[PDB]
């Protein structure tokens, strides 16, 4: 199967596979039960920002989300990367609906990697940074429902020609390059990712959520996960 | 055939086919026949640097090449990269031997490329920066005979146990993603380039070059384009 | 007395000083009397955003200014600005108002300079990007009327408490670290500028615009340079 | 007095203030008396590197040191820098000789800070980097025998014109500009910071060190403060 790492936007409180009961930030180390969460007062309709940060000296995941006006949530959990994930991964943004429903807007993604060896300094690094994402976004792997350029927005999951998302959506948008987080000469290994979200719903239980997570190179959409495994996991294990 | 906008690094001389009689760097737009050349000289042995930046307001291709202790040479070229390169690009770097020889060794590779719209700022950008290559170096697409990894650098052209170089040789390495060069909302499309360069060989004569260039995403090496060619044209013409 | 080159977001036709009968947007070398100009269609209350652009290769320095859903303008000139400024410098934004007037409010304002010298690669940079102003802005120098944190922005001339803007009124706002354009090791020097702004005024004829600017580092609002001078020199020669 | 954080690169130990027996590694809060240690196989005469990270969600100060061809050497503490530091401060190196000595020269140095609100994004930064140094070197302010620009360095203490390096000498550089590490809308704050050092004696003995430190604004050089105290504290307490 895949291997996942995730920090999750979680809209719809899932009890019984350890959500809280609760709209929650969460971080997710191969498994949608995730290890640590925190509470997040999810807005319907308003664009919030997410930024995730890692590194290797320190190895702890963490988040913060926000949006403007408001206070912030975060998430910590102490975890060495180097020993979940391969060296080599793909980072993308995942998310779905189930019987119950949201849009899935992504309006802008940043991502730094960094890699400095022990040679004099010495840097490696990925960056990218979309605010816009056209119609044949090439640098993109999109999978199962995500389209980008409406709007000039990455649009996860499935939305009506009126903009009505629409249930039972998953979709995925990876950037195309692999991604070198660990070597062998690195002292320290660093990343970090930031992006803009706009979940809207007609509804007053939006589901299911937004996701940036990285995975082994050729990351799949399992099957059957919609609705609360968030594109993800193949199962609530 | 391919689209090809280059900057040579040109170490022999080939006045047959518009060659100044003297090593020199060169811009060369769908032709080997370079636009616009300046003397440059090269010094076998020694660790160089080449940097090349590009905007589209300005729409002149400029490089810059220099050694530690010595002076730089310089050139430019009047041309609008819109009219010449599809919106979708790959960026890479090439070289070749003939029956004359040289290693083609790149210690180093930065870019960054950066697309500015009418939206508030607002900006996309792709960066990356290389400064060791490891023996699987899954961000490159190598091409020919290129190889990464031996004593952390990339070898565009062959070179024997020994360190070497062989003749009749041509390799390529393009960054695994495609890059986005003109969008119709950009205001102001720019990229630069460097790299870091240590061409050496044990002839007084050394050919045939490094080049950095800009394709077409589905770019391949041109059959028969050793030497004189520098693995990126099918012909002199 | 100083010198300065600045891009002009000129609001208000003074024809008798050269500018043309509409707003525009000019590069100002030692005068206020442009030495290109380009048509600006300038919308009184809409955030704009303007990109300056140079480097020493080169030698143009261009700068572009558009707004959201609107076409840009852009103006060239070639200079080599090594031959205008000294070797250290300030970077700044100065804007004023006269007898005509509007707000000149600076949302957000960026900066980044580049000295590649011979030794490998070799680079020196400063950066900077202001996306707020807070209250007591420490790494900005406020000279005349400008002030910080009302709304988190710029304010580079005086406006009542209600929000209304005031004639008469100069400020400009450098950065506080000095700013090393040239260098004798330097093979390309380069620098890029963005600034966001909002100019609104109650009046079918606003005046007198906002300007991004390069001086001597000791740079002061030159006396009588309300209105058409810009805060930015003494006499309109 | 000052309020000083710093990571200490300490080549001599001094038992009666807690150093370890050997050379170490230090994170410095308020005292020479590190928090944290750990062990530092320094070498005399060759090129280093140090790296120092921070960021506000985690709350961790880690930095490490290696040198080419060596394993690398690590240490980090958990201290809330909001509740030691005021929200603005200058950064910069310090080094000092006493009886025993060593040559402090930094061949590079670099630092990037950042400050995210909950605005969209929105980010707010500073970065410099400096690969050489001249004569006169305006944006940073030189303080006790600290020079720049002999062979392009920032020679921290006093070296004679042979070379050879001088007890007694203690000098700083810290960069112009102040920095602005908390702000209440920032919902992650963070730094990096790196440089390259030359740490050479004729003795088998070196002392007494470089740091990179973090102070108010306004800080100096504590009287008697040569040797042990690293030019950053006015005593052993
Ligand atoms: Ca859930
Ligand atoms: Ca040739
Ligand atoms: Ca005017
Ligand atoms: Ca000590
Ligand atoms: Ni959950
Ligand atoms: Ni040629
Ligand atoms: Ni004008
Ligand atoms: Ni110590």
């Amino acid at each position: 199967a895949d291997t996942i790492v995730a920090v999750e936007l979680d809209t719809y409180p899932n009890t019984d596979i350890g959500d809280p009961s609760y709209p929650h930030i969460g971080i997710d180390i191969k498994s949608v039960r995730s290890k640590k969460t925190a509470k997040w007062n999810m807005q319907n309709g308003k664009v919030g920002t997410a930024h995730i940060i890692y590194n290797s000296v320190d190895k702890r995941l963490s988040a913060v989300v926000s949006y403007p006006n408001a206070d912030s949530a975060t998430v910590s959990y102490d975890v060495d990367l180097d020993n979940v994930l391969p060296e080599w991964v793909r980072v993308g943004l995942s998310a779905s609906t189930g019987l119950y429903k949201e849009t899935n807007t992504i309006l802008s993604w940043s991502f730094t990697s960094k890699l400095k060896s022990n040679s004099t300094h010495e840097t490696n690094a990925l960056h990218f940074m979309f605010n816009q994402f056209s119609k044949d976004q090439k640098d993109l792997i999109l999978q199962g429902d995500a389209t980008t350029g409406t709007d000039g927005n990455l649009e996860l999951t499935r939305v009506s020609s009126n903009g009505s998302p629409q249930g039972s959506s998953v979709g995925r948008a990876l950037f195309y390059a692999p991604v070198h987080i660990w070597e062998s000469s690195a002292v320290v290994a660093s990343f970090e990712a930031t992006f803009t979200f706009l979940i809207k719903s007609p509804d007053s239980h939006p589901a299911d959520g937004i996701a940036f997570f990285i995975s082994n190179i050729d990351s799949s959409i399992p099957s059957g996960s919609t609705g609360r495994l968030l594109g993800l996991f193949p199962d609530a294990n």
